[PDB]
DNA sequence: GTTGGCCCTGGGCCATC
């Protein structure tokens, strides 16, 4: 059975930052892409071998943003996300503030309850560093009455369901990774927020249903997530 | 990941930027 009833709301989140989390990392780029249940119920399944790449449903909400970080992104994290601290204030990208929070939270009110988010590694990367993100801001947390799932976890339980190989063989459960073994093909716009997104999208619509159900019974309060480091 | 949070039977696994 289900710990928070069925969620109504999906949204896909990712995240760019300024590094890994031993450098205690900053985000430079969000997207959240909302999905109603309804939309992921009715989505049609492909048998082909492989299956293309579905479409988004008809009905989403986006909100895309580029965020100036407190902090400059090791060349890593720049050369591979395509940003850079100057470049961003160059633009006059606005830091994560609290009118940011505020629009955070028009955007969720938005979407219908419970709203659960979905992120690769969000466990141990997206969700502890937007914890740490909001806790810095006067605004209450958006996100407290939110729930949460990784959809690594999600993906590993799809996949190791469909027929093997692998059958006890290890492999990458990376968002690039996954999406390959599902599609023959190679993600496109690795490593930006709304690329990664849409990337996340596809994989979650592989099985429609099946991760419906798995959301619905392993979601989590955001309000539990640790703080990925504190002030 | 160059880390570090897991799972295992002092180490191996492995993902986020
Ligand atoms: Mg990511
Ligand atoms: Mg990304």
């Amino acid at each position: 059975t289900l710990p928070h009833g069925h969620m109504q709301t999906l949204i896909f989140l990712d995240l760019e930052a300024t590094g890994l989390p031993s450098s205690r990392p900053e985000v430079t780029e969000l997207c959240l892409l909302a999905v109603h249940r309804r939309a992921l119920e009715n989505t049609s399944i492909s048998q082909g071998h492989p299956p293309p790449v579905p479409r988004p449903p008809r009905v989403v909400d986006k909100l895309s943003l580029c965020i100036a970080p407190g902090k400059a992104c090791s060349p890593g994290a720049s050369e591979i996300t395509g940003l850079s601290k100057a470049e961003l204030e160059v633009q006059g990208r606005q830091r994560f503030d609290d009118n940011l929070a505020i629009l955070l939270r028009a955007f969720l009110q938005r979407q219908p309850q419970p709203c659960c988010l979905v992120a690769h590694n969000g466990d141990r990367y997206d969700f502890p560093l937007l914890q740490t993100e909001l806790a810095r801001l006067s605004t209450p947390s958006p996100l407290d009455g939110t729930f949460c799932v990784d959809s690594i976890a999600a993906l590993k339980a799809l996949e190791q369901a469909s027929s093997p190989s692998g059958n006890g063989s290890r492999k990458s459960y990376s968002l690039g990774s996954i999406y390959t073994r599902l599609y023959w093909q190679a993600p496109t716009d690795s490593h930006t927020a709304e690329g990664d997104v849409l990337t996340l999208l596809s994989i979650c619509q592989w099985k429609p249903q099946a991760l419906l159900q798995w959301v619905d019974e392993h979601a989590r309060p955001f309000s539990t997530v640790k703080p990925m480091y504190g002030t």
